[PDB]
């Protein structure tokens, strides 16, 4: 029962990793990663806080939440997943400003757990591709309700009208991958919490 929830979590987490155009620089050099440990979040005051705004979304977007599950990386879950997502620690510079980012593909997200452009790596051994230190990554459930679709920078501070969320295409001049962006904490819970090491490639 556990196992199998987790297999697909594993799935999921193996299967969306993709080339990064940067080379690895970011994110590090992997195909692959060691999967340590999965664990589901249950914090009862955050999932009623985003039960309660799904539903709302819901009745705004023809009796349909559009919740996918994506991953979230971050210097900060251990915050997440005790506080919720925070929109008010979101800021303007973002491809589509203040929003909370995640990704469809588990490198994409890997590249932001020590920072954006991956910071200056481990605290250990400051090192981006470090294969020996452990890192954690969340696997979310994101309520898009109406998804407003863009390609190109759309500096936002909050969502379009009449949106509850912008979705990011790929597109030749500027996404290599898509992403999705909320501009509320609220309309996304931090289900699973992966902790799991790049892999050197063979
Ligand atoms: N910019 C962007 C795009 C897609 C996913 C993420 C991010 C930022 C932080 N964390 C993420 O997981
Ligand atoms: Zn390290």
């Amino acid at each position: 029962p556990d196992d199998k929830e987790f297999q697909s979590v594993e799935e999921e987490m193996q299967s969306t990793v993709r080339e990064h155009r940067d080379g690895g620089h970011a994110g590090g050099i992997f195909n692959r990663y060691n999967i340590l440990k999965i664990q589901k979040v249950c914090n009862k005051k955050l999932w009623e806080r985003y039960t309660h705004r799904r539903k709302e979304v819901s009745e705004e977007n023809h009796n349909h939440a559009n919740e996918r599950m994506l991953f979230h990386g971050s210097p900060f879950v251990n915050a997440i997943i005790h506080k919720g997502f925070d929109e008010r620690h979101a800021y303007i510079g973002g491809m589509f400003g203040a929003g909370i980012y995640f990704a469809e593909n588990s490198s994409k997200s890997n590249q932001y757990v020590y920072g954006i452009g991956g910071g200056t790596g481990c605290p250990v051994h400051k090192d981006r591709s470090c294969y020996i230190c452990h890192r954690q990554l969340l696997f979310c459930r994101v309520t898009l309700g109406k998804s407003f679709l863009q390609f190109s920078a759309m500096k936002m501070a909050h969502s379009p009208p009449g949106h509850h969320s912008v979705t990011g295409r790929p597109s030749v001049n500027g996404l290599a991958l898509a992403e999705y962006v909320i501009y509320r904490g609220e309309q996304a819970y931090p289900e699973y919490l992966i902790t799991y090491q790049i892999m050197r490639p063979e």
